[PDB]
Formats: C-alpha cells, sequence, structure tokens
C-alpha cells in the first residue's frame, strides 16, 4: 500500500513549509491537549488567486492510510476552503502565499498519530497538488536519549549511535516488543530513517533500545550554506547575480566534494531554511523567486546519482532532486527556482538498487557533526483499529 | 573537611571565567585525551602588572581534595607563572586581563576527576586570591537523559525532572550501588545540586536513575536580562547611564517578583555572561568597569535572605551576592562593579538555616523553562585512592 509524505506534485506550487505556528525551528509534530498548532504554508505562482481546499488523511505509524473514517478522526469536514491568503508585493515573479493552520476553527483532532493534508484546487478535487504531513502526539510516555560518535562498530570516526529508553510507569505496555513500532529520523529525512527496532531490554517501566546495530547512522556533515537576500551584492556562497528576463540567476559558487577532509566547525540548521530578504518586513511577500544555480565539481560518481537534499525539496529523493551531470564542463548542475532566503542544503549519493541516501561520498562522514534525530513511538495493542502516537523526542549532539 | 569551589576571594580580581578555550557557550568539562583545553581568564584591577602562580589540586567527587599526591595527577610543577597577559586600553577603570589554558607545555594531567585552580600573588603564596575549578574526563560510559515537566510529582506545574542511564556496554562496574558516585547540577548551580542516587535498576549495561524524587527540581525561570555595551545609549533593561568620578553608573530598570504570573518565553544563557562593547574587537581589553545597580521591587521577604544569581558571582551563595534591603525605598538593592557586556542574573531566596536557593518566590517556578542539568558520574571501585570522571553529559529541554 501507498505511503503519503510530504511532497508537491504541481508546478505552480513553492516553498511548501511545515512547521510549528510561532516557531523559528521546529518539528512537525504536536501535542493532541496542547495550544500549538501546524502551519503548512507555501506559494502558488501567477497572479491569479485561486481556491484551494484539503482533506485530512489519517495515517499508521509507516505513513499508510488507516482504516480511520473521518467521524472517528476529526471533527470538521473534508474539503475546507483555505481562507487565509495575500497578493506578493513587489517581486518580479507574481506568487500569493497562503497560511493554514491546524488545528483551526474548521478541523479539530480526536486521536493521535500521523496525519496528511492533501490540496487541491476546488475545481479539480481529484488532482492533488500537494501532500503535507505532520504528526499528533498524546505523550503518556517519556524518552530519554543519547547521541555519541563512540557506537557499537567505531569510535570517532564516520558514524553516530542513538540510544533511547522508553520510561512508561504511568502508562504500561505489557508486550511492547509486539505493540510498539518505532521510528528513528535523522534531519528529517526518510529515506535512511529506521524502524523495527527489537527492546533490548524490557523492564516493567523501562524499555531499553540501546545497543542496537540498526540504530547507528552515518554522521554527515554539517549542511552547506547559501544566501541570497537580495540582488544587489552577493550574499553567502554567492559568486554572482545576474537578469535574464524574467528571473534574477543566482550563480553560486562552486562546490567541491568534502569527504576527504578534517571536521570543519560550522554553524548549520540541518537542512532548513529561512525566507528572508534585505528590509522586509513580511518576507512570505515580499521575497522575491530568483533561479538559484548549483554546481558540485567532481568526476561523475559510478552505480548510482546524486540528489539535492534538503527542506528545499522536502527532503524527497526524487527526479526533481535529481542532479544531472554535465559532461562538458565535468559538474553536476542543477537550476532551481527557489524564493529568497537563507538555505541550507547538501548532496546526497543513491547506490542503483537502492532508496538511501549517503552523506559518505561527498559530504564526508565526520563523528562529530551536529545532527538531530526523532524517535517517534507509535502503540499499538492487540484489537485496536489506528497507530496511536504515544511518545514523541528529538535529541541533538 | 573542605570544599573547593569556583570563587574570588581578592577584590582586585575580578571577572573570573571557566569556559572551555575557543568556545562561546560551554561547560567546564573537558576529555582526558582530548584536543580541548580549560580557558581560567580574569582581570586584575589596578594599572600594576603583578606576577601571579597558581597550584593545581586534584579532588574527588564531592570536591574535597582526593589524597593523591601531584606526581600521580599532574605531570609539571606547582607554583608556574602566569604568563600571557595584556593591558586594558581606553578605559577608565585600569586593568590587566589574564589568561591561563589547560592543560598547556607547563601542566598536563595525569588522571581524570575534579581539579582545582588556585591563584596566588607570588609575593604571597599562602593567600590564595580565587580557586577556579573544571573538570576532566575519561569518556567510558555513555549516559542517555531526559528532563521533563511531567513529572512523579506534578504534571507541567512548577518542577522539572531528570530521568537517566548509564551505559557501559564497554565499561561494566560489578557494584554501581555502591562505586559510582552521581552528581546533578542546574544550571551550573552547586547551591541545590543533587547526589545519593540508588539506580532504580541494575543491568548487566545498564544502569537506571529514572523515577527517582531527589531528581525532581523546581524549574525556575528563564533568567533575567541586562546589556551594557557602550555609556551613549540605554542599553537592554538600562533606565539610564551616568558619570560619577571615577566610574560610570548604570542604572538598570527596576525588577519585580516575577513568580504570580504566565511563563513568557524569552532566549537566555542559563546564568551565563558575555564580555562585550560596541566597535571593540578585543572586548577582554577594550571593556570597561562600570557600577552596575541593581534593584527588586518588593516587599522583603521573611525568615530568609535574597542573593542575586548567576555567573556574574560564580553561581556563589554568600555576603558578596547577598542582598541588602532598603526600607526608604521598599527595595532590594546592590551595586556591583562589572565589566561590560551581556549578563544574566536572577534573585534566589535561601530559607534561613539552609544553603539551597529557591527560583520560587521571586522568580517563580514554571515547567516549561529551558533549563541544563549536567550529570556527573564518579568511579570509585573498593581499594581505588581517588574518584575517577568515567562519564558526564549536559542536557536541556
Ligand atoms: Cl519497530
Ligand atoms: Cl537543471
Ligand atoms: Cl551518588
Ligand atoms: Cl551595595
Ligand atoms: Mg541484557
Ligand atoms: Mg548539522
Ligand atoms: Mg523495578
Ligand atoms: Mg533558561
Amino acid at each position: 500500500q501507498v505511503k503519503f509524505f510530504t511532497d508537491v506534485n504541481s508546478k505552480q506550487i513553492k516553498t511548501l513549509q511545515v512547521k510549528v505556528a510561532g516557531e523559528l525551528i521546529s518539528e512537525p509534530y504536536i501535542a493532541l491537549g496542547g495550544e500549538e498548532q501546524i502551519e503548512i504554508n507555501f506559494d502558488g505562482l501567477g497572479s491569479g488567486y485561486t481556491r484551494y481546499a484539503y482533506n485530512v488523511v489519517h495515517c499508521n505509524a509507516d505513513w499508510t492510510q488507516s482504516q480511520l473514517s473521518p467521524i472517528e478522526y476529526m471533527n470538521g469536514f473534508q474539503g475546507t476552503t483555505i481562507d487565509d491568503f495575500a497578493n506578493s508585493i513587489g517581486t518580479t515573479t507574481q506568487y500569493s502565499n497562503y497560511r493554514l493552520l491546524l488545528p483551526n476553527d474548521d478541523v479539530q483532532f480526536k486521536v493521535s498519530g500521523n496525519y496528511a493534508i492533501q490540496v487541491y484546487n476546488e475545481d479539480t478535487p481529484d488532482q492533488i497538488i500537494f501532500t503535507a504531513c505532520f504528526s499528533v502526539v498524546e505523550p503518556v510516555v517519556n524518552i530519554s536519549a543519547s547521541v555519541s560518535g563512540n557506537t557499537d562498530i567505531d569510535t570517532n570516526q564516520s558514524h553516530q549511535q542513538v540510544s533511547f529508553n522508553i520510561n512508561n510507569k504511568n502508562f504500561p505496555i505489557t508486550y511492547p516488543q509486539t505493540d510498539l513500532k518505532i521510528f528513528v529520523y535523522q534531519d528529517n529525512r526518510r529515506d535512511n530513517a529506521v524502524t523495527d527496532l527489537q527492546p533490548m531490554s524490557i523492564l516493567e517501566n523501562q524499555i531499553s533500545y540501546t545497543y542496537n546495530r540498526n540504530l547507528i547512522f552515518p554522521a554527515g556533515n554539517e549542511y552547506r550554506r547559501m544566501e541570497f537576500l537580495s540582488n544587489k551584492y552577493n550574499g553567502m556562497h554567492v559568486e554572482n547575480i545576474s537578469f535574464h528576463n524574467p528571473y534574477y540567476n543566482v550563480e553560486l559558487m562552486t562546490d567541491y566534494r568534502r569527504d576527504k577532509g578534517t571536521y570543519q566547525y560550522d554553524q548549520d540548521q540541518d537542512g532548513r531554511f529561512f525566507i528572508r530578504c534585505s528590509d522586509c518586513n513580511d518576507p512570505d511577500t515580499e521575497a522575491d523567486y530568483y533561479i538559484v544555480h548549483f554546481t558540485l565539481a567532481c568526476d561523475p560518481l559510478p552505480d548510482g546519482s546524486v540528489y539535492l537534499n534538503g527542506e528545499l525539496f522536502n527532503n524527497v529523493l526524487d527526479e526533481k532532486s535529481k542532479m544531472g551531470y554535465n559532461f562538458e564542463t565535468k559538474q553536476y548542475e542543477k537550476a532551481v527556482l527557489l524564493k529568497q532566503g537563507s538555505y541550507n542544503y547538501q548532496y546526497l549519493f543513491v547506490p542503483t538498487g537502492s532508496s538511501v541516501g549517503q552523506t559518505g561520498p561527498i559530504e564526508g562522514n565526520y563523528y562529530q557533526t551536529q545532527n538531530e534525530y526523532s524517535i517517534y513511538v507509535y502503540y499499538r495493542p492487540m484489537g485496536a483499529r489506528y497507530d496511536r502516537l504515544i511518545g514523541v523526542t528529538t535529541v541533538r549532539n
């Protein structure tokens, strides 16, 4: 069966963000009882105001659709209109910017778990233009976790290992080896996520997933950074900006493989981007869209493909984010229309016959690297109709 | 027996900092094998260059002196001179700024544990002018930890609870209930630190200190902030600056009790301060010393005393940091000579007949508050002569 993941399927939709409303840096989850909301933010390109509406899909732990019917999981109707929008101001590339907060006055959630918001043009309800995915937690267990570059297979070389315990004194679970499903995500990436974990030990009030070989991740590197807050000067990692009607074009400085080196402390935001422009008080309507040109100078890597990776492509490894190789210049190259701001990014290699991207070949794997890991604990005892999300935590090093 | 703690005992010494050399935000520990150094930084007031020298004291887990002799714990001599110094430039208040990195070319450490650096004027070796304290870890165990406002005694009200496991597959310990000594510190404070912990459970490769009543701390509040980067404008929380020979005087805005309210997200640095001044490229020699005036307007609190708290007084609760009460103005008030920069601070109440400060009465206790907790794991099997520090970690929420 089919999996729901945050992805854009329309060329007219850009800069899809899923974050906690009001937060600069966040994770795509909120508490069921809580005061926080998820914010889905995106632009539609063109001058047209367009009527978009959404459906709520309840999913199980693995992001396949659950068997629940809407009345079981939401209060409110499917096909609600997205009313909160505004036109671009003072930009070459025209667009409208849209914002949906959830839960809201029209839709509230009745159960925990994974949710997928599918958006469409009201005229064309069967063509989904994007899916935005977030989770809703009922936090009845506490998770104590650590990340170390000292792992079971090496010692401060190229890996990081996650270790955690589920503390459940106040939510006893008789058979957690069967009734829990755990997902662990590095830097909000699904491609190299881990699941099918077994506890190393189970006490009455503590379930330990420590020393688990599957919880060893390659360490990667700090993401590459780039900024283009105006067309007047060259921002960070920008070689030149030029205008070719109708767009400004940002030539980024040339990138090189970083795997053959020594770790360099850089401060990143683990693949995130931030929409910003010089002297803009509302970048969501004032930031323009420029063609950004990425260049990775190396010989082509055999037996796989290179993908541009980060929140800028929703961490999706597909034909949109895959990079072609220019054999005239001996470079991987890609042009991407992006809204002005600060971007993290990196280059992942996917070996042929795999769906898992690797930081090793181009970015390198350095145990010191600051990464984040989100641990999602889903609960499903025999006879329950759906996967509850009973704990979640994000740990850094 | 007597305990060593970071403290200044001379009126001519100011702005003692203990941090990891090169780090903006740090903890006062380094790894025994590692590439990092502790930096001890301080000013001596006056124009005089003065010859200061230091001794290294090895301490046990509780910061009493161990039975080790210098040859057992250090390579190098006692009474080494502090050579790295520079005079103030362009400041009303004259001083020299001193910097000692450890380990260095003259002193290296042979064992892990707690170290106290006692500094003195070479002329007067029996009068210690300050002690600077840091720890050296041989990290042979990993600590997985969490902090939650959902505790065993309440639920997202006024407390935080720390939960942790010591993962020791690669450093087996037969009787950890006897051979481990654990200290847990909130926001680098010794006054309300916790120890004498018993494991709730001991497996062959995991020791759990979860659900421990002593590991529940009051949550406190984000520290108050203030900045005075020049005498020209009034910085954050500054009401006015004025000159009364020989010093500039900073009148801080009036502070009030914050316990009767709702949590306000503020970004703090958990009691730290940062030496900075406008257009200064070397604040350590360019930042001036002004008299800063603190005011807390409330009725006097009975059955205890109020102390100004933070890195600015090395988190020491004594006669230096205690606040007098002005019954004319109905305010707690204190004048402190401080080097220009950004300061975190707060006001703690110490009940009479106690040495433990409370955030509750003046700052309030809010479960949301971002705090840090450092967990130090010391190891001493029967017959060992000293407490090794075999693991340490700092966790936030
Ligand atoms: Cl699982
Ligand atoms: Cl292209
Ligand atoms: Cl103990
Ligand atoms: Cl005073
Ligand atoms: Mg076992
Ligand atoms: Mg990073
Ligand atoms: Mg038990
Ligand atoms: Mg804080």
